[PDB]
């Protein structure tokens, strides 16, 4: 009860979890598993006590009966705002953005149209708009519902790869890193740049840095916010400035996930071990630093700025919202955890 056993997922985890139990001097201790659907089951079932999930896997464990107890403040990825711990960052906006020019075109007027999307799997670009997609239609065939689009990280072949046009050369078309010529946020709001795609999938920062100046690229630099519109949900569409009330959902801030038995106790302990280690920490730089890691991410993303109070005890679903909720249920509907059907059986 006392100590707090932490998962790791993988050895590069385990490995940093150890180096942070040691210089806790053990009230962090650390099991670790090769999933993470593994650790979920591993805190279900009281031998671990906490890890920190991902949107997806909020849902999850939020589904098997587990619960966010503090929430990953992004800094903004550099820069910022202040004080970290009392306040949750609202958490990024995914936007579906179109070209003003094009008025024939709604949330409600978007099959057998072109689509650009960051990549596949991804939150804004893919996860939460195929998702609210298959909501509105009552398919798991999101797939086949543009006509073409640019998904990177999808299936060569096949008609979500059809936008994508690699590099200078057309090699490595599709690919899922900066070499594909449309991927990403920059990428996928070039394909829309461009009119390869009618609509493109990313966040409220993503038309900014591209327009108006703030890119010098020789597609963006003479580019006009003006000519971009933002879709709603209410089938209207409106300026890109209006993100806040014209956006598909909050792409949710990664958090810690508990037995809420234990919730109050990790959370706790927590707090005082990342004024050790977190950003400002007596010991960071010094002993050992909660978000940083010698890879990419391990335990933590290594942009969080704190962990932050929640105020207070949401379930899941408020934690995520109605909107990212009835995404990813869509997808999971549409391809099954296990972990999930798991958590439905009536004999855990
Ligand atoms: C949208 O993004 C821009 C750039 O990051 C920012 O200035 C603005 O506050 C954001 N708007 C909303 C509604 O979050
Ligand atoms: C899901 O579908 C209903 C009708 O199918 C719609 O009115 C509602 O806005 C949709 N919800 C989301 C979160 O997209």
């Amino acid at each position: 009860y006392t100590r707090v056993v932490w998962c790791a997922v993988g050895p590069e985890e385990q490995k940093k979890c150890q180096q942070w139990s040691q210089q806790s001097g053990q009230n962090v201790t650390c099991a670790t598993a090769s999933t993470t659907d593994d650790c979920i089951v591993l805190v279900l079932k009281g031998e671990a006590d906490a890890l920190n999930l991902d949107g997806g896997y909020i849902y999850t464990a939020g589904k098997c009966g587990l619960v966010p107890v503090l929430a990953e403040n992004r800094k903004s990825s550099k820069h910022s705002s202040l004080d970290c711990v009392l306040r949750p960052t609202e958490g990024y906006l995914a936007v579906a953005v179109v070209k003003k020019a094009n008025e024939g075109l709604t949330w409600n007027s978007l099959k057998d149209k072109k689509s650009c999307h960051t990549a596949v799997d991804r939150t804004a670009g893919w996860n939460i708009p195929m998702g609210l997609i298959v909501n509105q239609t009552g398919s798991c065939a999101f797939d086949e519902f543009f006509s073409q689009s640019c998904a990177p990280g999808a299936d060569p072949k096949s008609r979500l790869c059809a936008l994508c046009a690699g590099d200078d050369q057309g090699l490595d078309k599709c690919v899922p890193n900066s070499k594909e010529k449309y991927y990403g946020y920059t990428g996928a709001f070039r394909c829309l740049a461009e009119d390869v795609g009618d609509v493109a999938f990313v966040k409220n920062d993503t038309v900014w840095e591209n327009t108006n100046g703030e890119s010098t690229a020789d597609w963006a630099k003479n580019l006009k916010r003006e000519d971009f519109r933002l879709l709603c949900l209410d089938g209207t569409r409106k300026p890109v400035t209006e993100a806040q009330s014209c956006h598909l959902a909050v792409a949710p801030n990664h958090a810690v996930v508990s037995r809420s038995d234990r919730a109050a106790h990790v959370e706790q302990v927590l707090l005082h071990q990342q004024a050790l280690f977190g950003k400002n920490g007596k010991n960071c730089p010094d002993k050992f630093c909660l978000f940083k890691s010698e890879t990419k991410n391990l335990l933590f993303n290594d942009n969080t700025e704190c962990l932050a109070k929640l105020g207070g005890r949401p379930t899941y679903e408020e934690y995520l919202g109605t909107e990212y909720v009835t995404a990813i249920a869509n997808l999971k509907k549409c391809s099954t955890s296990p972990l999930l059907e798991a958590c439905a059986f009536l004999t855990r």
